[PDB]
């Protein structure tokens, strides 16, 4: 039952990625530009391809997990021509048109590029609880996808490679905004005697209260409605203006504060104060 | 239930009305625009004429208004008569200004609570919502069960600038994050996304957050910034991901921008191969 | 776009899924034994179906809000052998046992049983706050997940069916205790002149201060570790023997609190008293 | 200056009311019958009496942390002739009956006792987000309320000792309740494969979301509204049943899902099962 395959790029996710599929029962040929990271996988019953192009080679599905998809290029230009009929999913972070741009690549030497957006950390990996989001050409994913079902669950998104990634762009943008706000709020803390212990409770109660405020401001920003009948952007304004100035009295970092309190500046000069904070949604699109 | 007058009649003060009717207080109410006291005058509220019957009606003063400034602009007129008054301020504002509105208080012969609702106008009334208070324990512990009809009691000290840091360290978080969630539906109106569409997958990241939050915590807490889950360099790659693909689909890219520059300044300060919790530090600046 | 789904079941839970479903714009077939529970969704919109039969035939996507797994085999069991190609998602509460069995009943009749564990209440339906555990086969779920979005998140706990209700019944075990608790907390109020307003915010303050002890007792029992460095169950036995004379000296009914302390009292007698609580664990791993 | 004070009864709550004590300054004299655990504390400035009356006589205040009302009565019998004059606060866990029992031997002996149920762990004493039900003489407790927000904050329930042990004990039926939930879910995770790490999120996840219920509950308990629209008592048996024979399947002890199983089937025979389970606030007040 669990089919071979390749994994080439072992940091933090594929090496985790490697674990799970060995655990499986999974036939794992992994290869990486660190040879050295290669070891505890290979040790567990992986085999060192002593080429990507032997690795390309080794079995039809090649999965990547590199840092962006410039280093799928650059792992892989040396075997392009081996590319031919293999499936390569590439669970790598890039924009929508540099994803499309790796597919392509893939297609001019034989094969067909899977995109692939993990929403789990590497702990998350082997459990059924994580997903990952997946676009490209159907057959190919689909002739995969069981073997994907070990590492993450598989979102279909789309026929575009894109789509995988746009998807997980969407929610990287809030991860990142919420956990910088944590590393914020940690530094606030410390600057007036509390730890990262002290504020895990009421940190971790403001971020599983947000679920409401999605759905509530979801309608409304679909229908145009930014009533202040909730909230202004003026009380706001102040709120961020707050945040900058508490943290600037005690010696922290303002870049961060500075350019939240600017896109409520922003609000302000379009005419927003009477309205909720919502309607800067229109300052950020187009 | 014990009589209190309320003054700020916004979002929340508006709420907070309905939820100290809701229990039985006897409720006094002013605001600036008169008009919006009229819902809670037919409720049974009294509408005071002025700020300075309002102060005289009753010892508990509750204020919701957009800052502290807003107090001295309000209660200011009736500063005399604020003498022997409890005024529970749960307005947001800086720790320090927080502090000078005790001071303000004090002089006039009064006493300062400070506050802060962690909860939106909805959840005023639920005990599923929570506010910080903060300064004399004694005016906390006289007035503390008339404020559990708003909202749960959660008491940071003395100072009354506490229960402003707490507020503030949690809307730091809240902020960045719906600041991010309108970024993710501009993408998303960019690429024929609705704001519907994303609102699963949304909800489904906030709600992993408190993991990657206690994952961090006592790591920071001791110093531990190992790439054994992460590595900021990868991670700057991912947040300029997020730069170019909104500059790709036509959004704004201020706050990416500062983001990326922010990954880039810790990768200048040498924590590449670090975990991007290393980033606290230069935070702590 | 919004597919189209069955819903039988239209108790508090399905009335809920109705309304979210129809909110999204989903086309909803609907079916209860009291046809009067119907009416409000018809009149929203939703198709009536008049036989539960016809009902299931609708739609490839059956969700099923009914009291246990036996009732699935009560209503849909007339028309068993038209649960071909249908995708049943069972959000009924049952055992892990129970819950794969009606799989296994589900596919001896040629459908695909996805179980579910709805951790919300009624009015928890279309918010995402809400979420439900979701179990079995991986690929009718991935089909099938977006429009079970519409009612709670989607936690997928594995293939084997059982899964979900493992995990439902593990949070509505502590649910149910911390709610009986909660009665046990009012009648003792009433039978001291104290209203359930009176106690609400002390109550609240307790059981919002709970994920603390959940998260200290965690890796304390993981390890083996029932120190009486915070606790010693024979201070507990005092405390719980408090709660049940406080509430015998009431006239409250002592059933409940007979119960705990009678297993605080098997930790004593097994040697755990000088022990942490968290000791009684192990008393609770065996049967 | 924060007064000084007697601090009796060192163990995990007593300890870090020392520790909380001198971290504020007060000037503190520490008596324990296991000795060792004043050690820390004396090397901190606490004074160390030789005997438990020299501890009674040092100050007014006489702070007690003792398991219940009897080891106050072992401890202070011998030195019950130095109580004139003293404030005892008890912060020892007992019946309404037994606190009031423990004011009246006080009061023959001079002294005045003022109870206290501190709802604070160990962990939480010192911390402002802390607090304690305190019942009692009004004027004794006034002139010590200042050592005693060292501890926690104040919330004053009357007069008579018995509000504030019956304000705990109203408390911790629902905590303890919770706690046992806890210790069963464990076990049941235990028994399939499960750590209590593993559980930890949707436990914390499934307690921070009683408050809803509390007050949900409350509304329609003072009102009389045990309809339901939102739940019946017979989806709750089930409910309650399937917890039971889940955790029978997996070998885990059935002795506390039994006596909640029993007292739903008890509300099922009083005519309400088309009612919500909140219908069995009733069946407690008859025993
Ligand atoms: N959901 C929410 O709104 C939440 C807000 N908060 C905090 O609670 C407070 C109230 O916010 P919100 O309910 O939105 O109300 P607003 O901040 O919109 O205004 C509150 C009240 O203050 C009055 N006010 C504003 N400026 C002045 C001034 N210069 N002089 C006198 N009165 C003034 C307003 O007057 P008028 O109506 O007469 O024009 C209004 O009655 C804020 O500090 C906010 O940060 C806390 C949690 C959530
Ligand atoms: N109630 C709650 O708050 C929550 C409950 N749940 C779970 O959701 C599920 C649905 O319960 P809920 O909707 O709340 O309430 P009910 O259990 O009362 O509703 C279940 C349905 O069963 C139907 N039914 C009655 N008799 C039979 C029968 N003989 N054969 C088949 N079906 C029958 C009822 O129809 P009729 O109108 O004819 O009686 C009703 O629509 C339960 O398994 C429960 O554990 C989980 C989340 C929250
Ligand atoms: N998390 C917690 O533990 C909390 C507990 N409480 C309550 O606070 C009280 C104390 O808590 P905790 O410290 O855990 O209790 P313990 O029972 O663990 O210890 C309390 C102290 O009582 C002393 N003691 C008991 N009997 C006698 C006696 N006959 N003569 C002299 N000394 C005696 C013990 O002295 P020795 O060292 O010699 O045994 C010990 O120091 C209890 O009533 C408890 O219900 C309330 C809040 C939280
Ligand atoms: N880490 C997470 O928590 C997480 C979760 C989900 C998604 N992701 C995404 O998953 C991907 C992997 O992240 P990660 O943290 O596991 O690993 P990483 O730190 O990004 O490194 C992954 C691999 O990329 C290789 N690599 C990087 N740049 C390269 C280049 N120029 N040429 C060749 N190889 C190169 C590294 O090779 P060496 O071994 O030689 O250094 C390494 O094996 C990223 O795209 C990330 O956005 C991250
Ligand atoms: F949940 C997620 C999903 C994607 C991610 F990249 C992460 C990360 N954790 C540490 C850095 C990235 C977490
Ligand atoms: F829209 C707004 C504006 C300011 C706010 F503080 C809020 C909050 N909801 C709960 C946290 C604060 C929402
Ligand atoms: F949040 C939840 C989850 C599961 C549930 F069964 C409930 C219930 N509410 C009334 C009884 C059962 C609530
Ligand atoms: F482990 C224990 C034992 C007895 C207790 F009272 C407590 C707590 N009381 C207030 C919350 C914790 C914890």
């Amino acid at each position: 039952r669990p089919a071979p395959l390749t994994l080439i790029g072992l940091g933090p996710m594929g090496q985790a990625m490697g674990n799970a599929l060995l655990d499986r029962g999974h036939g794992l040929t992994v290869w990486n530009r660190t040879a050295s990271r290669a070891d505890a996988l290979v040790e567990r019953g992986a085999v060192r391809a002593p080429d990507v192009a032997a690795a390309v080679a080794a079995n039809e599905l090649v999965v990547l997990s590199l840092t962006d998809y410039d280093a799928m290029y650059a792992l892989l230009g040396p075997a392009a021509d081996a590319l031919a009929g293999k499936v390569v999913v590439n669970l790598s972070s890039d924009t929508p048109e540099k994803t499309r741009a790796g597919a392509r690549w893939i297609a001019e030497h034989g094969g067909t590029l899977i995109a692939g957006g993990v929403t789990c950390p590497p702990s998350g990996i082997g459990s059924p609880e994580s997903s990952a989001f997946y676009s490209g050409p159907s057959a190919a994913f689909e002739r995969h996808r069981e073997t994907l079902r070990t590492l993450t669950r598989t979102d279909y998104r789309g026929e575009d490679p894109g789509l995988a990634a746009l998807w997980y762009q969407i929610g990287m943008v809030m991860w990142w905004n919420a956990m910088l706000g944590y590393l914020q709020a940690v530094a606030l803390a410390d600057a007036n005697g509390l730890k990262a212990a002290d504020i895990l409770p009421h940190a971790s109660d403001t971020v599983a209260g947000l679920p409401f405020f999605l759905r509530f401001y979801a309608d409304r920003i679909d229908t145009g409605h930014h009533g202040g009948d909730a909230d202004r952007l003026a009380m706001g304004t102040a709120s961020v203006e707050h945040i900058l100035h508490t943290m600037a009295d005690s010696g922290v970092d303002t870049a961060l504060p500075e350019a939240v309190v600017a896109f409520f500046r922003r609000g302000e000069a379009a005419g927003y104060a009477e309205n909720s904070f919502s309607s800067m949604v229109e300052l950020l699109k187009k």
